[PDB]
DNA sequence: TTAGGAAAATTTGTTTCATAG
DNA sequence: AACTATGAAACAAATTTTCCT
């Protein structure tokens, strides 16, 4: 359960730039976009994840390793 | 300013794990570690984020003919 | 084994908000 | 100042399938 540090979230947001760079302000915007989701989560969100996982083609269940897992299809994602 | 969608976040959670794949309940946790973080620090966020970029030296400022921007030095996270 | 129930997946159904005509 | 048509997204929920005792 390693929790989330500023350090990390910043890495994650910089790394979601088209170019692996972002302006302080864009970073706010990233944080803001995310603040703007976690309070406006529902009681059932586990329902919403199960749902999106089945529904979109970008998520594909494979069976390997410890148990059955979920993986992304970067291609299918790129079109949405 | 919009939320990110389930789909985006979910994609992310899948990716955090370096193996680019994770079970359902491994995702529920990523989501929690977020849920948590934002319940905790919804303070003067912005301010933190210049304090870190500067402090943690895995964050580096570079010049674009765009403008002055931040990148991560991935070779300077993990450890040294 | 084999149940039996619960967690995962999957499927349908409602409703909203945002776009081009 | 509709009205038409389209589609993402979120949410609820209803069934079926896998997985864990």
């Amino acid at each position: 359960r390693p929790p989330f540090t500023y350090a990390t979230l910043i890495r994650w947001a910089i790394l979601e730039a088209p170019e692996k760079q972002r302006t302080l302000n864009e970073i706010y915007h990233w944080f803001t976009r995310m603040f703007a989701f976690f309070r406006n989560h529902p009681a059932t969100w586990k329902n919403a994840i199960r749902h999106n996982l089945s529904l979109h083609k970008c998520f594909v269940r494979v069976e390997s390793e410890k148990g059955a897992v979920w993986t992304v299809d970067e291609l299918e994602f790129r079109k949405k």
